[PDB]
């Protein structure tokens, strides 16, 4: 049963529409849906809310550390509330899935993602859940990943990513209740 949902991204107005902020998009929309207000919480190095989701108390977090320091934020909260990696869901952009795909997975390595790398380092564990939001890969369109994720999705990509995030929001009841197989079937 998930007690913390983290969305990954970079801080500041300039980064808000970039692919690397896909996780923030999901958590922003989840917060709105739940009537929760994300507020700056210095203890957790990011924006934070204690949300009521489908009858459960669930912490929501968007680290404001820059992507590669996201672990400082996650571990501060996890240690404070005594949350285990298996009770954490991290929503992030996934290069290895196409735009419009979303998947739920426990563990699986970082896939080169610097936010995941830092979270796994600070938790001393990769064994947290991920909501992998497909953004595609820069090789896909050919007959530099660092700069690819710092651009917004193309309009046609954004449309299918938005619909995938909606599908992910719709499986949150199953995620927060620990109904993994249900969530995967629906997703």
């Amino acid at each position: 049963m998930i007690k913390l949902i983290v969305g990954l991204g970079n801080p500041g107005a300039e980064y808000t529409a970039t692919r690397h902020n896909a996780g923030f998009w999901l958590v922003d929309q989840l917060a709105r849906e739940a009537g929760a207000t994300l507020r700056d919480e210095r203890r957790f190095h990011g924006f934070y809310a204690k949300a009521r989701l489908y009858g459960e108390e669930v912490h929501l977090l968007e680290p404001q550390t820059y992507m590669n320091r996201s672990g400082q934020s996650v571990v501060a909260l996890a240690h404070f509330f005594k949350i285990l990696p298996n009770e954490i869901l991290v929503a992030h952009d996934e290069l290895d899935l196409p735009p419009g795909a979303v998947k739920l997975k426990l563990g699986g390595g970082s896939g080169g993602h610097n936010g995941l790398k830092d979270i796994s380092a600070h938790l001393s564990s990769q064994q947290y859940w991920r909501l992998r939001i497909g953004i595609g890969h820069p090789r896909d369109m050919i007959p530099d990943v660092a700069n690819f994720v710092l651009k917004p999705p193309r309009k046609e990509e954004q449309d299918v990513i938005d619909a995938a995030i909606e599908r992910a929001l719709a499986v949150m009841p199953a995620v927060v209740k620990g109904e993994t197989e249900r969530a995967m079937m629906q997703l």
